[PDB]
């Protein structure tokens, strides 16, 4: 049914805007302050290894949102959404690199986070984030990791509800095919879990 | 490990405020306009069967947030959160009633939603829902149904990370025990036809 379909389309759009907006707030709010200042317990190399490949994800997602926004204001998003994805999907390797750095990124965060002074700086930077949703760093760094499975979810349900008479349908299928290829998120979730909880018992 | 714990505490608090705030926006923004406007295509009985037991959930959750907020400003939420739950968990039966009505609520929504005029009213009301995330109706009506599992999640993780020297620990255990009882009822429903 058309109106169920519309909902999914709107959810994807609304969670994308949300996602890109959050990402810009982590760059503007955390990354940039660290690279400008608070230098002592937060060396640039440590900070950069933490954020490596994040602007890269923001970049391609911001372009995806742009095209999605272009279509929506023209009242043609339901019918050409897979057009927006066709520019996006082949830029995905960025997601591979980001995912690929998550183990390292987290190892450096946890090392930094031994410093009490460092923690205070981070808590300070957070208190300057806009909105009521002032999330901690991890809660931003994880978002690219979380996006992919949501795409899978969203696109699966949208395809199931898209007739073959939609010209856009193959474009959605291509997208789900390539997005699904990044099912290694589970490996990433697992390894992030272990590192975060390694030192319940001892180290 | 203490700082992992702090996170969960803060997530619960932040998702509660979010939750109660969303709920007030559904009452103020959808329910109240429908009941005042008295549209032919949205009669009170239909509307009320749809929203039945929702204000009741808002009420007890708003009191939970109150107490959580009281504790936070006093810098003592980490350590007395299960105190806040102590007033809440026994008021849960309203969650039973709300859950219990979901089949009916949704049946009436889907019947209403045959009317093109009805859908336009709803889309109009939404346009006036505040903020970027002006959600549709079902996205509000489902939130109580989603809350319970998150409590279970969050409390399970918080207990696991709370040593026995915390005086509040039994209070968290009580809560998980009773919330678990209601989370048994949480299942899925069909996109038939």
């Amino acid at each position: 049914k058309e109106d169920y379909r519309e909902r999914i389309v709107n959810e994807m759009f609304d969670t994308e805007k949300s996602y890109v907006n959050s990402m810009e707030i982590c760059i503007k709010g955390y990354y940039e302050p660290l690279i400008q200042s608070g230098h002592s317990v937060a060396p640039a190399d440590k900070v950069n290894a933490v954020f490596l490949h994040f602007q890269s994800v923001l970049s391609i997602n911001k372009e995806l949102l742009k095209n999605m926004t272009e279509l929506k204001e023209k009242g043609e998003l339901s019918t050409r959404l897979g057009e927006a994805f066709s520019q996006f999907i082949p830029m995905m390797n960025v997601y591979k690199l980001f995912l690929g750095n998550s183990d390292t990124s987290l190892q450096f965060l946890v090392e930094l986070e031994k410093s009490s002074k460092f923690n205070d700086i981070l808590d300070l930077l957070r208190s300057h984030l806009p909105g009521d949703n002032q999330l901690d760093l991890r809660s931003y760094l994880i978002m690219p990791v979380q996006r992919l499975p949501r795409y899978k979810l969203l696109l699966t349900d949208l395809i199931k509800h898209t007739d073959d008479d939609f010209v856009d349908k193959p474009k959605l299928i291509d997208a789900l095919d390539k997005i699904s290829k990044l099912a290694t998120l589970v490996n990433e979730v697992i390894k992030e879990r272990s590192r975060n909880q390694k030192l319940l018992e001892l180290v």
